[PDB]
């Protein structure tokens, strides 16, 4: 196993490498290695920790991201209200999809098809008495089914 | 896009192979929790990590606790955030194992017994007494120190 080290660290730390030239400083913590898959695949450029990419056009992007093998729906806001349901309707979402540590797909929504759970949030937030709803999740099968699968 | 996609297609197989290697030692992820960090830990000082006190064991059965540290983060040694003489009494039955990293590859790897640390065990002691039966925030062992008393292992 100590051979499997020599003969595999090298290639470890040229991925390391390659994540520092796009803004992840450390591939072993906060799912940096994942995240690297996801921005060069798509070209995007992380941002720093709102909005979490902008691609060359200057166009920014919220990125939500998924371990297919444990759980079914993406997470959003813990507190979410209309501030952040105004902000999250200026951007097109990237979903990415992972299996363990690989990247399985990537798809892009637009504004327009995610106005059905925004619409439903904010009115959630008046009828229910001004009450922040804790990370409303949106199920794979939608964004399968509404957005473009860019891989 | 990038033109960088070409490398990641041809390093994926290795990292591939390195999560597959992280598994069998019982390291879910490489990519969360310095996964890829104490695996290199793991493989050079031949122990088994412990699931979430002591964080390793060696074929023998002896147990060790394990800390690191960023050279290029800080210099110390993080402890226990609520110490108090019974920390203090778990952390004296076993050795100690430092990893020192420097970015994400181990830079160095060190060993106390602990003899070797007695001396800031009883500090420690008197003071949680001294200041009122009060618990200690975290204190700190210099990296120097571990550098002078310990066995280097790697
Ligand atoms: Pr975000
Ligand atoms: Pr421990």
């Amino acid at each position: 196993d100590l051979n499997k080290l020599l003969e595999l660290w090298p290639h470890i730390q040229e991925y390391q490498d390659l994540a520092l030239k796009h803004g992840i400083n450390d591939i072993f913590q906060d799912n940096g290695g994942k995240l690297l898959q996801v921005l060069l695949i798509t070209g995007l450029t992380v941002l720093p920790g709102g909005n979490d990419a902008v691609d060359n056009a200057g166009q920014e992007y919220e990125l939500k991201s998924i371990n297919i093998d444990l759980t079914k729906g993406f997470s959003t806001h813990h507190h979410m209200n209309p501030v952040i349901i105004a902000k999250y309707r200026q951007v097109p979402w990237i979903f990415a999809i992972y299996r363990g540590i690989a990247i399985e797909a990537i798809y892009r929504l637009e504004p327009k098809d995610l106005e059905f759970y925004y619409d439903k949030w904010e009115r959630k937030w008046y009828s229910d008495g001004h009450k922040d709803i804790n990370n409303p999740k949106i199920p794979v099968k939608y964004v399968m089914e509404h957005g473009t699968k860019i891989y």
